């Protein structure tokens, strides 16, 4: 029972059909955009119809940087005009004779859907990476120029979604250690995660091991998921935001050890305040999540990613008779990990047609 | 013509002003940190702003897919309340008088037992990790439930990374020459090597005149004479790391045949400029800053454990003689002469506000 | 019926005899090495036989296709002439006089004393998961013959020399004032509710083979349950020459499956005997001799004398009782608190004849 | 111009011909023994002729059967009467049969991968432990029947050749041999440091070994002598546990190292039997009296093969010994030295009939 996403040009001459709103990047390769265009043959008589795939970084409401552009012709028909995917072949049978397939590939050097609308707190403007599928018609009423009317066009803002690769990094571990002014004995903090990659909505078990050899009490153990956003085109904007926090019930008294697993799930739903954090879509959309971790490929300059998003676990220890007397600094350590969507899973179908426009809240 | 260094907090509730970036250690005493904090009495209502001096030794860098490993020891901490207030200096009264009645003063003094600004980022060849001694001036604001728990807001605080720079003391006695001699017996016949420096204590930028006397009563020929300034770095907290780096060199290739005797004075200037590779070398600041120099000779006051200095930096002149006569596989003999390297001694109204940020190269 | 230990040269010229394989350090003083050298004057014609005592810290192991790396520091050296006799070792001792008779006037005495600033026999061989290398403190008694030339050349003949690896064994001092109970308590507040843990031992000093009664007193005023109580004897080893190597290893363990639910307390006495015999894996832990030898035990606690830099002990050995309480959630997964009580582990206080003769070579397994 | 080694039996019935005296082991594989037997057809009528290859460890002799013996390999083929096609397998066999005539029969005896190379040792007066060695014997012999159902193997109808299995180097090599030793003497706060490196891990008999020594002398004592040795180590691992360590090359540096100085120097050594007056007490690949005898090559043990079936283990190592002023007698009764292991062996190996010259197999003596 396959849901097909459709949108029609104002002048009803061009209709575009897509199998998905969201196209999978799993590092090794990126799922191509395979769709079809239905033309009104009376309204495109003498005209040409193309489909473009554009990736561009934007900043303000001001600045724009194209990261990728590709374009194919659907009308008049090109060569055999036969589909390459079953989804196309099936949509052509279902929709009829005025149905032409397009395939637009993704390269490997592009980022995934990431955008950020600042909070009042924050300096630096709106920015993001958009992916646009546009079908449009060109025509000529005079030999001096071709024209591209908007009314004959239809654009879909698709998402490039980060799904997990085959392999995974080493088990994240961190060991931090402190001697406070006039303390002979150290405070020791070890932190481990079960694995290096976590899926959106998967619980993260943070194992904390506090060895307190000091004469002071560890009053509080706090664990955060911090999101770190580096805008790396146009403006060098930096955001670090808590997207999950768990405070332990336990203190660690003098000359004692405590090992403890706190579980956090970093989710957009956790944050009432959705501005000031890297999302994979607009705040107003229902299907908007936290941005997945950026995966910079070998040899690719990080600046062409536009916005860098990473995640870390911050473990903060509150120590008795410290803040005000022996330090004005926090006692903390951080452990990197990557957040993204799950590994992708390895006759004709039955098609339901829906508006492309994403459901709001 | 007095450049004052200013930095303003995130929320603009607290602004700090210092006389200097760099504070002079001349062994006898260390010049204190006197400055003022500018407040916004609205955003500072029901609050008490503090200023702290922290000296910390830190060890451990950030490596991707390597266990995060970190050590910090606070070698000194000290705090004073700047607002509401409770002697004074000309520069305090002057800045007060020239800024407003929102400017309140602070004086933080250094004890005698701290090292000077020393830090180190390793080279690919090197096994140890990044480490350094940092000096932080932090002005921060707190509420009444900021002492009921331990929370000091990130945005109502500003920090300056000042240097503690090693200068020679004021009224030093006359210095003997740094010198040693060696007799290398070859077939029971002496090759006498004498190395002499004009003095013991040289300044950064000061040419070092090295006198080398080779008296050859051997059947062998001295085919090559090389003269180095070597920096020796010993990390003495957390990890027993050892660095020995040429920071100046002169290869003479002047021959000294049998029953002959050659004296030669070379001039070397140990400078950070002399080498592209600023890694694997003890510096007084970050590699990327222009005002950063080679670290000065560590000075250990008697009755102080060398370990509390964190990183021990020393300088020596190394002389390598290449010797042959066998047929041909040549031997190399080497000796060193220690010397101390630091900044020159010191002696004994109108403002242009610069931002504390240090210029890059 | 006193057993005497004998070893002979390759050239069968010089043969050495000792009262013991092992010499007692009891903190107040160390037992001196009194022995005799039998040498047939035929095969040492116009030579000088000497006996030396060497204490050496050593570091490094042989690995195929791995750079050879070794360190040696000599912590003590002393030498006496035995042939031809002078008053080299002062007055003889009861054992020397008695041994002279039994082996004729080819037999000559020696006395080498230990100073007070030395460690005791400690050595370690790393386990697969250990970062550091083989290291130990060895004690060598060497009897060796030399000519007027041999000293100048640096050529003491290995043929006309014999060496013994003796042990310096840590016994408790004769004079001990009755010992207090080694005890402590902690309060692990959980949601501002105390989980009181008290640990106590009968005394502070235990002997090898002696059972250690650990008394554990959990007072649970929390809303959580102590699911498990684990009690370990941990040996802690710090190599303090050449390379700062760290070993912490379980040498005895008792895991008691006891619940301690809210508004409930539990007192409990587990008895542990830390012994090398408990461990299949004899690597990764401080011993007083080689793994191969059967007389090899766990290293005794290092005793640092007043005004001695601990670095000249080479290897620091200490023992602790670790108590681990596994504690429930309110569940998903469970926490774990842990404390330590230090104790010292060493050998008990110290206490004409017929002589049986034996080889020095220690019995293997 | 290929030299062919031959020996004829006392009774003149059996003559054996070999291409070489010495067969190459290069780790990967071992050269087989390919040869021929010339029979006198009158003298082998109703007789069977065989060729055996035997590898045996012995200890005691080198009469009465008073020595310990352990066999490591035995193979035997038949050459007469003719077996199957009776045709050559190698070009050397084809050529010899052509040259020698119709009474010439080929034999091929192969070597497995689990055997040592030629090693033997006659002790010196200073050594306890007796003569021992690994022998390789090629024996061609004739059997015949008697009427009382007892076959006979007369010594007069046999020819023994004592061949050598010679170790040549494999295609690969171990990493550059390096060693770092340091010493802190009693009452010293300063280390004496010695670093030793060799150019490579495998050297060839006759090849100069460049031993690079770096002495860092941070002490107040003088290094008055640097001695570099090639030591040969021999463990007999069958019957008796005899251990030998002998200097087979020695250089003494002319340089002393004064207090608070460092010296880097490369000494060159050639471990050669030639340079050894005393040929007893060291591991050789043959008899002392023979001219073609050399130092035994390093034993190369194969993964899974118990070392005891090598009979004699031979290894080599550089020893750098430092003589320190006023140390020996005052501060130590032990030597100041480090060892670097290396392996010693022979170099790597790689349309018309050959022209043959025949010589007695008997190896030339020293004279
Ligand atoms: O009319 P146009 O020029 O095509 O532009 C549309 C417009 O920007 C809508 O706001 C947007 O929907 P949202 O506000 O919900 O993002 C839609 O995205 P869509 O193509 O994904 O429906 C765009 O196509
Ligand atoms: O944002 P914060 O909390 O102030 O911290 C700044 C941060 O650590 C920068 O890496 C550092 O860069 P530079 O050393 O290159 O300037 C700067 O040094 P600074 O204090 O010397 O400006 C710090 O202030
Ligand atoms: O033959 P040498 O040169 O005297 O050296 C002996 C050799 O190192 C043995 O391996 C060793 O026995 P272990 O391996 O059993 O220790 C013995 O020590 P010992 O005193 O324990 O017999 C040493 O004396
Ligand atoms: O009479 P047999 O049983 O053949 O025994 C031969 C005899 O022992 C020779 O002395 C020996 O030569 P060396 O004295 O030179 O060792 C020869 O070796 P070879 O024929 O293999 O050379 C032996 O085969
Ligand atoms: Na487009
Ligand atoms: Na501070
Ligand atoms: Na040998």
């Amino acid at each position: 029972n396959h849901v097909i996403f459709k949108k029609i040009s104002r002048d009803k001459s061009v209709t575009i059909y897509l199998g998905k709103r969201d196209y999978i990047d799993h590092v090794e390769r990126v799922e191509p955009v395979d769709g079809v265009v239905l033309v009104d043959p009376e309204l495109v008589k003498g005209k040409r119809v193309y489909v473009s795939l554009t990736c561009a970084f934007r900043y303000g409401q001001s600045f724009r940087r194209d990261l990728y552009f590709s374009q194919v012709q659907v009308f008049p028909p090109v060569g055999a005009s036969g589909a390459t995917t079953r989804l196309q072949e099936s949509l052509i049978k279902k929709l009829g004779a005025n149905t032409y397939p397009f395939l637009l590939t993704f390269p490997d050097y592009l980022p995934c859907s990431v955008m950020l609308q600042p909070a009042p707190q924050d300096v630096g403007k709106s920015c993001g990476v958009d992916f646009e599928i546009k079908a449009f018609a060109t025509h000529s009423t005079d030999v001096e120029e071709d024209k591209i009317p908007k009314k004959s066009s239809v654009r879909l803002l698709i998402r490039k979604v980060q799904h997990a690769p085959r392999d995974m990094g080493p088990q994240p571990r961190a060991e931090a250690s402190w001697q406070f002014f006039m303390s002979d004995k150290p405070l020791r903090l070890a932190v481990s995660l079960s694995k290096e990659i976590y899926y959106h909505g998967e619980p993260i078990p943070v194992t904390v091991a506090v060895t307190n050899s000091t004469e002071k009490t560890v009053k509080k153990i706090k664990v955060l998921v911090e999101q770190v956003t580096n805008v790396v085109l146009y403006s060098s904007d930096y955001y670090i935001k808590t997207v999950a926090a768990e405070e332990a019930q336990e203190k660690v008294p003098p000359n004692s050890s405590l090992t403890k697993t706190l579980t956090l799930v970093p989710l957009l739903a956790n944050n009432r305040e959705r501005r000031g954090i890297a999302l994979d879509g607009k705040i107003k959309h229902e299907d908007t999540n936290l941005a997945s971790s950026t995966i910079i490929k070998e040899g690719i300059d990080k600046t062409v990613m536009g916005i860098l998003v990473s995640y870390q676990i911050k473990v903060k220890l509150t120590v008795s008779g410290l803040l005000g007397e022996l330090t004005s600094s926090e006692v903390a350590t951080e452990v990197p990990f990557r957040l993204m969507h799950p590994q992708p899973e390895d006759q004709d179908e039955n098609f339901v047609f829906e508006e492309f426009a994403r459901q709001n809240l």
